């Protein structure tokens, strides 16, 4: 009985719905009566057109700001390069308004749609707060395509103020079940990044999501890591069709590419979720995206069944995003327990790196306590060490269960000799696995050269319920 989308461009949005069952299951979810109506999200990014003809009839000034020049408007700042219309082009795919004959349409095209203009000037840590924390009672999804530099050679993540507000944001935000953070996983792919070396998509308080090209392979600008979580489209090679959606000037664009593009994709697809079901915590809907997704399809040299299992891989996490799916099981979805919390220092004493380095231990993960899991959620090795040429490095964490996450694969461009201070890898690879039992650190030196370092310390940290 349902009627989808009349948009011109529509027929272009390849991603949303197709005739060769390779997309992200959209349609499904609007035909099971979910547009997003209700929910509010922000693209925290360079600013957003609100008077765009595929955007102002679901603009929120609620859900906008401009933290660059502090006022109140989110317009971008037009410039003769269009150097500002990047959030334009992340808003669209969110929430581009729908048979209104004009360009395509949003994965959540009933949305409310906000922006706040903060990558137009200097990133501070203050910006990056007052962005991160804008309105949480009112905003459910903030989207942020951007991050660090991917140039393969730097660690760097959230200060003190932004991480405040992402804790505050899951803590308090929406009424206490916490802001959803999208985040895009790194254009770094050719300089070899890794995901893990940037704290933003790291952190358990985001989701992390990935690239996949329309013919189902990793992007030359994914970035592999642990950390991720799951995968929508975007662009790859000439031969494959890019992102459609609203452009600066009023335009319309079929042009938009790589990590930038996925997220509010992603994005999108949590807001249809957040209408099957307002009552999902920040936690829920990470579950969620792990049952759902879908591998099938996606080829990576990679993919691996964990403990419980599902397939992962270091490029797409559990796979391709599912909305019919998602909506589908958001429905019948009861509330996680409680997060628990289990920290485990494992070294008794500073271990020698040389050229390999193995440190096991055998956990109980807290039995017998009040943050005793059995079922685990994120989990984190947070290492301290000091090296000479630390993307010579390769760092594995095997869990009990035999699932074997690649905390930090080499990155070739990394000449740093500052090694780790105190940081905290994380990988989603062994969500719902029972995490008692041995565990195994591995280092390696991948290089020929005569490298040294010492691991200084190594915490275990398990997030999850009983
Ligand atoms: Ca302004
Ligand atoms: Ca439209
Ligand atoms: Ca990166
Ligand atoms: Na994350």
């Amino acid at each position: 009985v349902y009627q989808e989308p009349t948009d011109p461009k529509f027929p272009q949005q390849w991603y949303l719905s197709g005739v060769t069952q390779r997309d992200l299951n959209v349609k499904a979810a609007w035909a099971q009566g979910y547009t997003g109506h209700g929910i509010v999200v922000s693209i925290l990014d360079d600013g957003i057109e609100k008077n765009h003809p595929d955007l102002a009839g679901n603009y929120d000034p609620g859900a906008s700001f401009d933290v660059n020049d502090q006022d109140p408007d989110p317009q971008p700042r037009y410039t003769q390069m269009n150097d500002n219309r990047h959030g334009t082009r992340c808003a669209g795919e969110v929430a581009a308004v729908a048979n209104n004959g004009v360009c395509g349409v949003g994965v959540a095209y009933n949305a409310r749609i906000g922006g706040v203009r903060m990558l137009d000037g200097e990133v501070t840590d203050a910006v990056e707060a007052r962005s991160l924390g804008l309105n949480p009672n009112h905003i459910h999804i903030y989207s942020a395509s951007w991050g660090p530099e991917d140039d393969g050679k730097t660690v760097d993540g959230p200060a003190r103020l932004a991480e405040e507000a992402f804790f505050r944001g899951v803590s308090q935000g929406r009424g206490g079940l916490g802001s959803i953070f999208v985040w895009a996983s790194g254009n770094g792919g050719r300089e070899h990044d890794s995901c893990n070396c940037d704290g933003y998509t790291n952190s358990i308080y985001t989701l992390s999501i990935s690239s996949a090209t329309q013919f189902g392979n990793v992007p030359w600008y994914s970035e592999a890591c642990s950390s991720t979580l799951a995968t929508t489209y975007s662009s790859g090679n000439q031969n494959e069709k890019q992102i459609v959606t609203t452009d600066l000037r009023q335009k319309c664009t079929e042009s938009h590419t790589g990590t930038s593009a996925s997220a509010p994709l992603a994005a999108g697809i949590i807001a249809l979720t957040l209408e099957a079901n307002k009552n999902l915590t920040w936690r829920d809907m990470q579950h969620l995206v792990v049952q759902t997704s879908k591998p099938a399809h996606l080829n990576a040299n990679d993919w691996a069944t964990n403990g419980v299992g599902r397939k992962v891989s270091h490029s797409y996490g559990y796979g391709l995003l599912d909305a019919g799916a998602m909506v589908a099981l958001a429905q019948n979805w009861t509330t996680v327990a409680p997060q628990r919390k289990c920290i485990i220092d494992i070294l008794t004493e500073p271990k020698d790196i040389g050229k390999r380095l193995e440190v096991r231990k055998t956990v109980t993960a807290c039995l017998g306590e009040p943050n005793h899991i059995t079922r685990l959620e994120h989990a984190q090795a947070r290492l301290t060490l000091s090296y000479n040429r630390r993307g010579d490095l390769a760092i594995h964490l095997v869990s009990p269960m035999g699932t074997r996450s690649t905390l930090l694969a080499a990155r070739p461009h990394d000449y740093s000799a500052d090694g780790f201070n105190d940081w905290a890898f994380m990988t989603t690879h062994s969500w719902d696995e029972d995490p008692s039992g041995e565990w195994v650190l591995e280092i390696e030196n991948t290089s020929e050269a005569n490298n040294y370092g010492t691991l200084t310390k190594f915490t275990l940290v398990l997030y999850g319920t009983a």
